[PDB]
């Protein structure tokens, strides 16, 4: 019986509750396990990553990002976040469109991303309860970012020019040779 309500507050934190990794931490670059188990605990974590990821002002934010290897990922794009638990995309759709993409595993780094505009995922809810979703616009873009860190993928990966690449690395301190392909 589900005993830890996920009731987080938008706030900026001195002391993060979970620590974020960044572009060359193996970390990053390691497929996620399955969460076993939908439990108290796990809900705990899923506060953490809202506080954390509330606190660097995210919209999502992948277990992976803060050191945690587990297949989970909190969203919240307003100005209820969704919790997606063991996601799976179950297809894509719309065209594929080019916009500005950041991450807080990659800070200061805003590089051009193609991808599909519209992404339907099957994932269990911080309640166990299955669930489905379609979603388009910066929703879509921000699960298919996430999903790509349960995967070991960031976002880097996936730019094509190498000019705007290297320069963007270059400028924030970030290695080229961190970058993997897809
Ligand atoms: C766009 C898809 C990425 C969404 C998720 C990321 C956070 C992250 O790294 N998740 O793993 C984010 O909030 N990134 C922000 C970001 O790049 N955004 C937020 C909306 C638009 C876009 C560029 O401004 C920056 C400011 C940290
Ligand atoms: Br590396
Ligand atoms: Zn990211």
């Amino acid at each position: 019986t589900a005993a830890v309500a996920i009731r987080v507050a938008k706030k900026k934190l001195a002391k993060p509750p979970l620590d974020l990794h960044y572009l060359g931490d193996r970390v990053l670059r390691q497929p996620a396990k399955r969460v076993s188990r939908i439990d108290d605990e796990l809900r705990q974590t899923i506060r953490q990553m809202l506080q954390t990821m509330y606190s660097a002002d995210g919209i999502g934010l992948a277990a992976p990002q803060v050191g945690i290897n587990k297949q989970l990922i909190v969203i919240d794009l307003e100005l209820p976040p969704l919790v997606l638990i063991n996601p799976k995309i179950e297809r894509t759709a719309g065209d594929l469109e080019q916009c500005q993409e950041g991450c807080l595993s990659i800070p200061g780094v805003y590089l051009d991303v193609e991808r599909p505009e519209i992404v339907e995922v099957s994932y269990k809810d911080e309640n166990g309860r299955p669930q489905r979703l379609v979603a388009d616009g910066l929703l879509a873009r921000c699960i298919q970012h996430e999903m790509d860190h349960l995967n070991g993928v960031l976002f880097v990966d996936r730019v094509e020019n190498r000019l705007e690449l290297n320069e963007a690395l270059d400028k924030k301190g970030f290695a080229v040779q961190a970058v993997r392909p897809v």
